[PDB]
């Protein structure tokens, strides 16, 4: 969980960038990277300008704290979690890097990353333990 899901997130952040034409250096696990790269692209591909509302209810600088991030991250889970809002947390985070990438904000990319972590392992660890795992993630939408 600790380092397991930072090496998650930066996997997920890194896929992202470099598929979208930016830069990723400001940073059965190899089978849990791969599910959760091709669940954000079907997500990503049905589910277009998807966090439109939260990044600018967000805006993120680099004054902004983890805690109002937190708070626009929880209204993904307004009715709890599910795999689908696990992948739309991890899309909304790729999200973010970009457009700081964009803002000229690079800075923020890593720290968006330890924020996602550090959510990770707080409000979806106990649920994802709770229903299986990522093993289960991994049966639900690998291959």
């Amino acid at each position: 969980m600790s380092q397991s899901n930072r090496e998650l997130v930066v996997d997920f952040l890194s896929y992202k960038l470099s598929q979208k034409g930016y830069s990723w250096s400001q940073f059965p696990m190899a089978a849990v990277k791969q599910a959760l790269r091709e669940a954000g692209d079907e997500f990503e591909l049905r589910y277009r300008r998807a966090f439109s509302d939260l990044t600018s209810q967000l805006h993120i600088t680099p004054g902004t704290a983890y805690q109002s991030f937190e708070q626009v991250v929880n209204e993904l889970f307004r009715d709890g979690v599910n795999w689908g809002r696990i992948v739309a947390f991890f899309s909304l985070g790729g999200a973010l890097c970009v457009e700081s990438v964009d803002k000229e904000m690079q800075v923020l990319v890593s720290r968006i990353a330890a924020w996602m972590a550090t959510y990770l392992n707080d409000h979806l660890e106990p649920w994802i333990q709770e229903n299986g795992g990522w093993d289960t993630f991994v049966e639900l939408y690998g291959n």
